[PDB]
């Protein structure tokens, strides 16, 4: 249940958890004076009594110094409570979001992830810490003066406990609604979240192919069903209040009725009476504040479900193995790709590489090329095969200590908005070295450009690096790759758009490293291929051909096709 | 002012704004029946009546009833003009970020543009809808039951106009500190969501390099930062509302130690004082209540000055025309691209691009290729230059007229999460046809995997496209490039990740496509530049060589390095 886990993360707040209490609880004594007070005044006024009566000033000071000492810090500590929770839930989020398989991030969009932590958690504190105050206040206070209110008189108060089923249905009722309608509200903001970042992303498109107009539609849209569903959810929470009230009102007049008969009326002591009025009434004002708040404690309760659910998603797994691969030699053994989607397209493929080789890929498009790569560094899981990294089992060794040892240059190069030091040193060796990011840009052929910045290493880059050029930026996932000096360097089509001048640097350096690895070479290229120790043919995931550069231009085959 | 905007914005909703006062206009009328209700029952208990007695329970339900309908009428409207109010907000929001440059994108990431409309907007809703509720209560009704208060004794209510300069300077002075704050915790709530935005786009590359440590620690410290700013603003809002309350309690004390004297004690109608005391405590509460919302109301008000400033920045331009373009001849003359940074990289240009030509830019990387593109569709603005598209101002065109004909191919691929015939029919040509898709598929080769997806041509992509392929996702803009049919193709990097096969059937759809337009072509290879009709040779923007293959093969110069 949602409220049981909650309490569960306000453990070690215990010891704080019972000084609110402490502090309302004298304001929830201080409101229930108000009611002796008022007797109070009237019994010495009325009675012409002079000693308790110019005594009355001093006993609204001190009755309100208690609304506040008391207030603040049973007012305060509420805020402190929810919002270091809270604070431990959008922190702890964020890990197993990281942690999450790459399959969860291409289901849901950034907008629709985004919205569960910006939105989604953000409501959530609203919702709880001002909700835990005004909930706690128009309950101790209320037990409190009702029990006062018994004390006083039994007999007439014991009649308010026959309107009471009416106060709940209509409460109850009232809740379920707005609770459905809660989460379909939150839902309608992920829509108008991924709008807005779909439109930030494609900018670009938006403008050359003039999109503004339809983008605004769907906008539109939405915004207008998120305004429809917010207003009928104000009609159902603000037509509970009032109308709590009026039963409540109708329970006062038929217990003002019963008890002002002239049998009952012998001996009344109005001033009695006329404190039982007020205390009706401070009943009347926090139990309204209380159906106020329900649309407040409403909202938390759908995101809380939603978050919640983000927490118990599958997230990734681990083994628990340390090894350095010692030049880790891949040998892939009857391994297929079943996607979820239903595509298939590694149907079959083994290899034997051994350490120091230059193994490349060459084949037709859409025949799976980058989606072998991914099952190396377990961004995708294997099905129906496995992986013998360093002749052991892959599964075996750990998501961090294989990632941390496998560098690798994506198709889609991905630059953080941060300084170029920064990205080139991203990750794990953010502590390399002030020279060895130098090394790093030499070897990629990126030490000539970066200085002709206007600050240089430490200059921010635009929303995606898309500042640095068209090639450049592809030069900085190369740089970081060499800069990370794992025995694996997977060059997953990093050089697409160098030009052939920046690329022949590269190539001359990979081969002069002298530090010979296990590099996998994904290229639509001859140049970067003629070198390859071996050259397998992949088409449709099979393995069409295998051989060195010279074996398979005389076999001809498909990479006779493939030379043109 | 931002009061004075926020005005103009209700304009429409005068016809409304005034039932919402009529509604707590009863309600505040109501309030001021309580202290009259007291003073009435004890006067007739008091006096033994019967016909004014038994009569006091009809003016309960009847009196609540007020405090109903008219505060659920009232209650309810002021969500309405609030929630309507932003609605046109958020909305028009979205017209000028649309709108704004590309320049404002790269300055700002998507998180920090993202958090602007669904954060920076979203707390103008809680800070207004249920602020102006809360402030019209805390007014109409104090007012109210002060007016009630002067009339009955207007020579003791003049003694409260003595401590009001204490309370507005304790509220003066409290609410610029919270002002202050209220936008340092906007500004940290900007940096979380840059670093979630972040984590989400760079996914594979923080998964591949280890980097979920890292990026803890910068979320978990804006997190803490976010959390420390909130506390200290709640330590001024619970400090300021009791301490109000203190001193005019003290000013409640002084007041009734005036009124008791024995000598004003004559003849006291005891009724009438305890009336006194029950409106001094009905008019207590408004205004702590107005205190506590104060931070709700501060809250609104930095929000507003931030989204004010994004509704005044400096969106795009426009002039006024409209031409076929009569297959557009682009003439460059002395154009140049200072750039706001400071780089420079068209130096030098000059062109007479001719209709129907195959104009081609070839060069080193970091020249300028994917630069001066971006004038022709108004992408960037041009310095000390101009541009002659159909012998006439660049600037003269409309920007719709001019992006919405000009086919464009960017480096950087950019899917949106729809579907494949939407994706490939997006913008102003989204009721093409249901047949020309396919004709724009077929020439682009993308009509060999669409079918042999899991759905086709309405198969929801990922994130960003992902999920296609490598060379796919790259074909989609080539599809809705084709399908556009302006007399325009500027295929900058168009074919850079697909295969050698796929583009030498792209290439033979160009030629025989028997349309001949102004295409561009920006390509590192040889297959697509072998046939242009003209080949330029950029380094640093300035033009090095120009003519046709075999003039710049036997000229050799830079053509001949660019060969190997
Ligand atoms: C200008 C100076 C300000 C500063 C200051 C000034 C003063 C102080 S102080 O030291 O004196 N402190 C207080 C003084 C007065 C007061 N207040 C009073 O006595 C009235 C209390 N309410 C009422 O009697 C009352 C009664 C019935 C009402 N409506 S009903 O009959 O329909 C109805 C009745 C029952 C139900 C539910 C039935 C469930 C069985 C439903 C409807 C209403 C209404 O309509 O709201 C109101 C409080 C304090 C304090 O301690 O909180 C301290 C500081
Ligand atoms: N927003 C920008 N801020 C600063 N410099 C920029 C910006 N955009 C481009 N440049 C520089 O302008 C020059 C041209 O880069 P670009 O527009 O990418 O064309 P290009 O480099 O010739 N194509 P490519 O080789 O694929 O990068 C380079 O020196 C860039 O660093
Ligand atoms: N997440 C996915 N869901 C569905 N199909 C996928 C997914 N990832 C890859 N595929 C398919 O798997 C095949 C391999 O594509 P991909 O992983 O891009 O390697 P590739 O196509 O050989 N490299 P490239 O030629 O540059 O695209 C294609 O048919 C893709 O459509």
């Amino acid at each position: 249940k949602v409220y049981l886990r909650l309490i569960s993360y306000l453990k070690p707040y215990w010891g704080v958890a019972l000084l609110v209490l402490i502090g309302f609880g004298m304001n929830s004594a201080t409101e229930v004076s108000v009611a002796k007070l008022i007797k109070f005044i009237i019994d010495a006024i009325q009675n012409a009594s002079r000693a308790d009566l110019d005594w009355f000033p001093l006993l609204i000071i001190l009755l309100v110094f208690f609304r506040g000492l008391g207030l603040f810090m049973g007012g305060y500590y509420t805020a402190v409570i929810s919002r270091s929770l809270v604070f431990s839930i959008r922190q702890e989020v964020y890990a197993k979001l990281l942690r999450l398989p790459a399959q969860y991030y291409l289901d849901n969009s950034s907008g629709h992830i985004t919205a569960k932590i910006m939105y989604n958690v953000e409501q959530l504190t609203a919702a709880s810490s001002e909700s835990l105050k005004t909930i706690v206040r128009d309950g101790m206070i209320t037990l409190g003066l009702l029990g006062y209110l018994f004390y006083t008189n039994w007999r007439l108060t014991i009649c308010i406990m026959v309107f009471l089923p009416v106060i709940g249905i209509l409460v109850r009722k009232a809740s379920k609604r707005m609770r459905k309608l809660s989460m379909q509200v939150q839902d309608t903001m992920g829509d108008v979240n991924h709008v807005v970042q779909e439109s930030i992303n494609g900018n670009a498109v938006v403008k050359s192919f003039a999109g503004e107009e339809s983008e605004q539609e769907r906008f539109y849209k939405s915004s207008e069903e998120n305004l429809k569903r917010g207003l009928k959810m104000v009609i159902v929470q603000n037509l509970n209040s009032p109308v709590v009230q009026v039963v409540m009102a109708c329970a006062m007049a038929l217990i003002v009725w019963l008890a002002l008969r002239p049998q009952i009326l012998g001996n009344t002591t109005a001033g009695e009476f006329v404190a039982y009025i007020t205390a009706a009434g401070l009943l009347s004002k926090p139990v309204k504040n209380l159906t106020d708040v329900n649309e407040k404690l409403q909202r938390g309760l759908a995101a809380a479900h939603s978050v919640f659910e983000l927490l118990d998603l599958p997230e990734e797994q681990n083994s628990g193995e340390l090894k350095p691969q010692l030049q880790g030699a891949i040998r892939f053994d009857h391994v297929v790709l079943n996607y979820a989607d239903g595509t298939q397209a590694i149907k079959d493929f083994s290899l034997d590489i051994r350490p120091g080789e230059t193994v490349a890929l060459v084949g037709r498009s859409g025949a799976g090329k980058t989606s072998l790569v991914n099952m190396l560094v377990r961004f995708q899981e294997v099905s129906s095969g496995q992986i013998y990294l360093d002749d052991l089992p892959i599964r075996d060794i750990e998501l961090s200590s294989l990632r941390t040892q496998i560098a690798m240059v994506n198709q889609q190069v991905v630059l953080f908005n941060r300084t170029v030091r920064e990205n080139i040193a991203y990750g794990q060796l953010h502590n390399a070295s002030d020279e060895d990011v130098i090394a790093a840009a030499k070897a990629a052929y990126a030490h000539d450009f970066i200085m002709n910045l206007p600050n240089g290493y430490d200059t921010v880059l635009g929303a995606q690096g898309l500042n640095l050029s068209g090639g450049q930026r592809q030069r900085i996932a190369i740089a970081r790759a060499i800069l990370k000096n794992a025995p694996i360097l997977i060059l997953d089509e990093a050089t697409s758009a160098l030009d052939n001048e920046s690329e022949h640097f590269i190539q001359q350096a990979f081969d002069e490293a002298m530090q010979d690895r296990t590099t996998i070479v994904i290229a639509h290229r001859l140049s970067t291929i003629e070198n390859a120790d071996r050259i397998v043919v992949m088409d449709r995931g099979q393995i069409v051909e295998q051989g060195t550069h010279q074996e398979l231009l005389a076999k001809h085959g498909a990479y006779y096709q493939l030379h043109q």
